[PDB]
């Protein structure tokens, strides 16, 4: 994707070495802005191959609040393999946040239930938000959430999306994390009987490991093609009945694959 | 401010019209960042008269921990009397959520200290964050969180800092979480021995309020005057100890003032 494509190039030119967690070494830069216009087609990038189903599953598995690995593997998901436990656990993450935030009190907060109300009876307000970055359980979690907060907007009919990432992983994480997203403003947008709008995408630490140069330098030679098109082939009673099965995508033709090691 | 000013501009030329919860009515964009380097000069707009003294008092509160108007009062800042109840409290607002987040389990924590200590020893973490955005809390407060997440960045042995604000109201609030977040940067930086980095401001809903108008196009006919300098004249022990007195703004020459009514 343009871009997309850009801001690999931006690192490259204007990043920092820096020695982080992993002990990897990053490129990075600090603040950085993307929309993407969704009535322009798909955000899934065409310069390499991508595998939705790992995206939707991923999605899937977090609207149903779920923290276990367990049902990624009965679909052949193993992108989450290497942070869970003995039993397959990950802690309170995404889904767990999502869907069951826990009270000071003992209560929970289920803010993707919340958000559909507020979309279908108060669409004009400003405090359409999901938070997952819950600071009282951050360190219960196998990995701090990367993709921390979204807001939605409604405007002239058409359902908008803004992201903060505060860590991205600009080969690896940031095209999963685009589709990821793209894909629930058109599971929300449908379920509300809404136009899709943008997908603003803003991200904290931006960076570009080390040892995927190789492969960022490969995929920064390709040129971008024609996005594809995501057709929803039913319409489940709630955004909580979809299954694998009800998505599809037309017209992706990506250029071959490029496999790189991931920083754990 | 050139920024501000642009900012501004831009509302009104893809701005939408929108209905919202205080039936003013506003024109609104969703989405926007901006970047100001701390070493150019103190971002306070210039446009317009700014009343600093308010702004200081407000973050020294906020620092304390405190959500009763109390203080603000015994130091003439009237801010926020809309919005506080008979006894003055606000409800578990800023102050409360940066001091002392209330965990599940009986804890309680200090958003602040964890955010120097990891500046102090692990300034390369991509987990410098402080969250306002308390999902089990919003419905005791007085009002929801406007700058709601905030992020550090060291590199170069600069301090930068991202804030996303959730909600904007481009003429009133807008030039005062401006100043307000500059100031931190540049107390976090003294305490840390770091030098001033970037300041990146992100919106959600930024808007105007349609009883904002002329006001707003007024501004827009004058020539942003040089950026104000900051001085602190001492170095405190820590970052709560920071008096009014200890900070000194030179080189302020604002065009008039202009004055607006807030929406309640
Ligand atoms: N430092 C790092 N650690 C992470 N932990 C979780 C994530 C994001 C989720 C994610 C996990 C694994 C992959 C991955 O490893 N992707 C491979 C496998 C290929 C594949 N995936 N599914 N079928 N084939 C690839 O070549 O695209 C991609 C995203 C992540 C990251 O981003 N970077
Ligand atoms: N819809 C709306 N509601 C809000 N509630 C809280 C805020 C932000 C804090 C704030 C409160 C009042 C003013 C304000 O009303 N500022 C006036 C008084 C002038 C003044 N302030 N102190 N001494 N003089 C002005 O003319 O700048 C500015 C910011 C706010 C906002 O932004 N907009
Ligand atoms: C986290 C998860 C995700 O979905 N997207 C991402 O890009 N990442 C990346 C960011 C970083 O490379 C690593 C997390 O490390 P840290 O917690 O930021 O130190 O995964
Ligand atoms: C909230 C507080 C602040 O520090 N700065 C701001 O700009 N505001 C504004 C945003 C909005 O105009 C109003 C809050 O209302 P709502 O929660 O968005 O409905 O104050």
């Amino acid at each position: 994707m343009k871009q997309y494509l850009e801001l690999m190039q931006k690192v490259l030119d204007e990043g920092t070495q820096k020695n982080d967690r992993t002990g990897t070494g990053t490129l990075s830069i600090f603040g950085h802005q993307m929309r993407f216009n969704l009535q322009d087609g798909f955000p899934l990038v065409t310069t390499k191959r991508c595998h939705l189903r790992s995206i939707i599953h991923e999605l899937l598995w977090f609207l149903q609040g779920d923290t276990n690995i367990a049902y990624l593997h009965e679909n052949n998901v193993t992108i989450w393999d290497e942070w869970a436990d003995e039993n397959g656990d990950l802690g309170p993450v995404y889904g767990k946040q999502w869907r069951a935030w826990p009270t000071p009190d003992g209560r929970h907060i289920d803010q993707i239930t919340t958000v559909l109300n507020q979309l279908k009876n108060d669409p004009d307000s400003r405090r359409i938000i999901v938070s997952a970055w819950n600071v009282g359980e951050l360190d219960k979690m196998a990995l701090a959430p990367c993709h921390a907060f979204f807001q939605f907007y409604v405007a002239d009919g058409k359902l908008s999306c803004q992201l903060y990432q505060r860590s991205c992983d600009v080969f690896l994480g940031l095209p999963f994390n685009i589709a990821s997203y793209a894909l629930l403003v058109h599971m929300m947008a449908q379920q509300c009987d809404l136009e899709v709008g943008d997908f603003v995408w803003t991200g904290g630490d931006t960076h570009l490991y080390s040892n995927h140069m190789d492969q960022t330098h490969l995929q920064l030679s390709r040129e971008p093609r024609p996005l594809p098109k995501l057709i929803i082939k039913r319409k489940p009673e709630s955004i909580f009945d979809y299954r694998f099965e009800d998505f599809e995508i037309e017209g992706y033709d990506p250029h071959p694959g490029i496999k790189a090691p991931v920083a754990i």
